[PDB]
């Protein structure tokens, strides 16, 4: 297994055509996940699964810039089931970053940060445990 939370290095950021995929298993009674995209300490895309918010369970997804999040996309498609294995895929694209889970479209979300090549950490974390998470060029 690997440690979360964990860094996964992005050299020389990302770019359309790479192909982002993190296996592992969401824990019993999780409370959340989060995929945090970071350029520097900024995050260009944070995919956050919420089990319980107000006892609903959603995707938050947003942008940091120096400190401040922007607004909010949430998506009440919500794939993930405490205790069960799982594939995030997350696919860049032009204009937009395009996120599968166990082979099943979710969710696209509009590059605000335009500096592709300037996002270079994925940070994993939450209440899973973490498999693998790696990159390929597709
Ligand atoms: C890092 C740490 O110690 N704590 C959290 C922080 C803090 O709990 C929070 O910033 C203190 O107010 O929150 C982090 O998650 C935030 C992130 O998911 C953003 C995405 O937009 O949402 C924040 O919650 C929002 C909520 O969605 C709104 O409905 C509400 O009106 O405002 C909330 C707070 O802004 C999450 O707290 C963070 O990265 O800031 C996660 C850290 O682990
Ligand atoms: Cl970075
Ligand atoms: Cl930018």
């Amino acid at each position: 297994m690997l440690i979360v939370p964990y860094n996964l290095p992005l050299p020389g950021g990302v770019v359309p055509r790479m192909l982002i995929t993190i296996l592992g298993t969401v824990k019993p009674n999780a409370n959340r996940i989060a995929l945090d995209f970071q350029r520097g300490n900024d995050v260009a895309f944070h995919f956050n699964p919420r089990f319980n918010e107000n006892n609903r369970r959603v995707i938050v997804c947003n942008t940091l810039l120096d400190n401040n999040w922007g607004r909010e996309e949430r998506q009440s498609v919500f794939p993930f089931e405490s205790g069960k294995p799982f594939k995030i895929q997350v696919l860049v694209e032009p204009d937009h970053f395009k996120v599968a889970v166990n082979d099943a479209h979710l969710l696209q979300y509009n590059h605000r940060v335009k500096k592709l090549n300037e996002i270079s950490k994925l940070g994993i974390s939450g209440d899973i445990d973490l498999t693998s998470a790696s990159y390929t060029m597709i």
